[PDB]
């Protein structure tokens, strides 16, 4: 099926549209787009710096009749700064501004690590170490499951919580919801076995991202590994007479994963939603699995020393 069931008894589409990186003057057009060939999710972020751009979009296929609120799945999320309980309220209402919203179906906390509030995204010290917020997550968790008693959300999530940090939240003591969601970075250079396993046994869905290994990522160097390039994943989507970037997205999908690539071009827009009509092969899926190698597009250095950093630990 094109959805899967959320524990909060919703259902989400697995196949989203990304928006990190895509330039306020292009995505608009590009969520038009996305919605009129078939996408009925959007990953948004207030960090993306663009939620004023999407909700444009969103508003006009609205407005054109185009598509239902209802049928629309769209997702935020809370950064780093606003972890603070004070904060999380008038953070997702901004976002519900800028997307033109009276709710979200979904709406994450980005990262587990709060940082330092103030107009600054990533506060840091003079020697370049991101400031840090006292905030834990389980009052962070407190602040979201209000969001959901006033009704501004229909399902609160976490994003990038290793197995111990969600174990955390699930063991929370008073816990009221839990996490619907976790989105991680995964492809298959980071292919997640064992947080996804822990996950999914919880009752907890996990949307990939990154899952073409985000070539346009602002800090990507030569040496890097490339997935789109790999000549082994060519070959495999060869064979099925799909594109490099076909067979990714499949690939997390029939983990029983969501996944959110991202374009701001409308031919990749359109090919990227192409992948209901074939199936990678149960050892086509491992082939992919054993390419492995834990490699991370996201994370940054300067938040390294975070008590919260979820990266340190085996998953
Ligand atoms: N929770 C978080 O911490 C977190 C972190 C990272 C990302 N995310 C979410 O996940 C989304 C996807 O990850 P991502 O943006 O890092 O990267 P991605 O989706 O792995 O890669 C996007 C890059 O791939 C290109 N591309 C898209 N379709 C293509 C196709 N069919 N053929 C060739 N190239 C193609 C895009 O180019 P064009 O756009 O020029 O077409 C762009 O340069 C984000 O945009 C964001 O919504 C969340
Ligand atoms: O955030 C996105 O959606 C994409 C994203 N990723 N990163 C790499 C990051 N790595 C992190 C690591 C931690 C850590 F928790 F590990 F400390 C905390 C926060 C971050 S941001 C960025 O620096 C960034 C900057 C602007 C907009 C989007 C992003």
């Amino acid at each position: 099926a094109s959805r899967i069931l959320l524990n909060n008894g919703a259902k989400m589409p697995i196949l989203g549209l990304g928006t990190w990186k895509s330039p306020p003057g292009q995505v608009t057009e590009a969520v038009k787009v996305a919605i009129d060939v078939g996408y009925r999710h959007i990953d948004c972020a207030h960090v993306y710096q663009n939620e004023n751009e999407v909700g444009v979009a969103i508003q006009e296929k609205l407005r054109e009749q185009v598509v239902k609120r209802e049928e629309l799945f769209i997702v935020s999320k809370l950064w780093c700064t606003y972890h603070e309980k004070g904060l999380v309220k008038g953070a997702c209402q901004k976002t519900l501004s800028d997307l033109k919203l009276d709710y979200l179906d979904l709406y994450l906390i980005h990262w587990p690590t709060g940082f330092k509030p103030g107009k600054e995204f990533f506060p840091l010290d003079e020697s370049g170490n991101v400031v840090p917020s006292d905030t834990n997550i389980l009052d962070t968790w407190a602040a979201m499951e209000e969001l959901v008693d006033e009704g501004l959300v229909k399902a609160i999530g976490i994003s990038n919580f290793n197995h111990l940090q969600v174990e955390m939240i699930l063991n929370k003591p008073g816990l009221k919801y839990k996490p619907a969601v976790n989105q991680i970075e995964c492809h298959p250079y980071l292919t997640q076995e064992k947080l996804i396993q822990y996950c999914q046994s919880k009752g907890i869905v996990v949307t990939a991202y990154s899952p073409l290994g985000s070539p346009d990522r602002p800090w990507a160097k030569p040496e890097d590994p490339s997935l789109l390039e790999d000549p082994r994943i060519k070959a495999i989507a060869a064979k099925h007479n799909k594109t490099t970037a076909q067979v990714l997205i499949r690939f997390p999908m029939q983990r029983n994963l969501v996944v959110i690539p991202k374009s701001v071009t409308p031919e990749r827009i359109a090919e990227n939603f192409k992948v209901f009509d074939f199936e990678l092969s149960s050892q086509d899926m491992t082939t992919l699995l054993s390419y492995n190698r834990n490699w991370r597009v996201c994370a940054l250095l300067s938040c390294t020393s975070h008590k919260d950093y979820p990266f340190h630990e085996e998953f």
